[PDB]
């Protein structure tokens, strides 16, 4: 399916690692869809070159450039830089439908059945569950929607200073409309919810299709012991999946660029 | 509307205070429905007498008694005592439809529009938002459903040792079925979500219809300064509403029993 893609975003090298693990995880679970990554010029050439191998398409977005449609909004709302860059996922009109996934998510199972969903489908955010979590969503590229989102970003900004606020504001019927636009939580399982509601994780977590690494420490911020195959200093299994992919597939990939 | 009620539960004197504040809060916001409270014999006579004034119906449930239908299940699963007592809300067949509200909830606005909903309607639980939070739900009394719930309690218990696990297990299509059975989060606003996702609270919290006091410290565990009209040692406004009702309406009510 060439006109459908998973789309992610990396604005730096640290998140490129996440994006590389994510992309690898999607390939590992045999997606039949394209993989696209939005990148900024702040992503270094070696990460970019690795991204070009993992992803079918690497799209460079430079909202710091005057030529960018989001640039004026950036000047108005400089804290929305990441948001405005992410919003360019809607510019990818070479695709009819996409699943956006933040670079700090990890695919545990094939999730191509997401492409049955309509814009805007997303899992509930823990914390304020009448908002959707913007880490994973099904959307449809459209210059119009992009422009409309830009306009809301310009006019109202984001109630949380992030892309999630903006997206919830724009796609505001999510909470009260169409249960099919509630992605099951297992398609965007907040790593924090392992703690916040442990019995529920015990009951339903084995079904996790996507893990979303939230909180202060991102997976790449951990130390991974390659001998014991575990991160150190915590329910580590998801981190360990992330690190195994990173160790097995991503590092060896980045290593071949030194030659 | 005589065949519809808000129903709560108190198993002790501390929660009776909550139940009294809840009942008062419902009267304050002019419910046209009946108010029913399930009570246990562990609730003292003075609390019971106060409950008889606030609530239209005080129902005594004694699952420790052999004569109780839930009693055998209690012996099997003694940790489910509170759950099994709460499940008796389904025994209240004098009502055609009820909103169950835990005694640690607080009504901030008329919520009689809940009676438009069907069993089982409930707000998402923060933490694991594909579970509903069992603090507030619309249900329909039925001996059959009661029996079915008892049976699931007996057979499977609760994945979280509480009523929420059991109810989610029984009413398991909630996450994926019928958006109208997702009560808006503002009908069961987790006091913890004030912290967990503060920008969202800032954005949507002013619309709170029901506050659900979760976490270690219940409202009655705080110290309330009646002069400054605030609790001490925190976004205190909801606690302060709880305490104002408690101070204005509940304490004076309990005071008239000493004569
Ligand atoms: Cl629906």
């Amino acid at each position: 399916m060439t006109d459908q893609a998973f789309v992610t975003l990396t604005t730096n090298d640290a998140y490129a690692k996440g994006a590389l693990v994510l992309g690898s995880s999607l390939k590992q679970h045999r997606t039949s869809r394209r993989l696209a990554v939005l990148t900024t010029p702040q992503v270094s050439d070696t990460m970019r070159k690795a991204l070009e191998i993992v992803f079918d398409e690497v799209i460079t977005v430079d909202i710091l450039d005057s030529g960018d449609s989001a640039h004026l909004t950036l000047m108005k709302r400089p804290e929305l830089g990441v948001t405005l860059t992410k919003l360019h996922c809607w510019s990818l009109t070479q695709y009819s439908k996409c699943v956006f996934m933040d670079a700090d998510t990890l695919v545990l199972a094939n999730i191509d059945d997401l492409f049955e969903r309509e814009e805007l489908s997303a899992a509930p955010d823990p914390g304020w569950p009448d908002c959707f979590n913007s880490g994973v969503f099904v959307y449809q590229p459209s210059v119009e929607t992009y422009n409309q989102l830009l306009h809301v970003a310009s006019e109202q900004g984001s109630f949380d200073g992030g892309d999630q606020g903006l997206l919830n504001t724009f796609f505001n019927s999510w909470a009260t409309t169409d249960i099919r636009k509630h992605l099951p939580f297992i398609y965007n399982l907040s790593s924090i919810s392992i703690f916040s509601y442990l019995p529920a994780f015990k009951a339903f977590g084995a079904n996790a299709k996507v893990v979303h690494f939230l909180g202060q420490t991102k997976p790449w911020n951990y130390t991974y012991d390659t001998k014991t195959k575990s991160v150190r200093s915590t329910h580590p299994q998801f981190l360990n999946v992330w690190w195994d992919i990173f160790t097995t597939s991503v590092v060896p990939l980045l290593q071949q660029f030194g030659l």
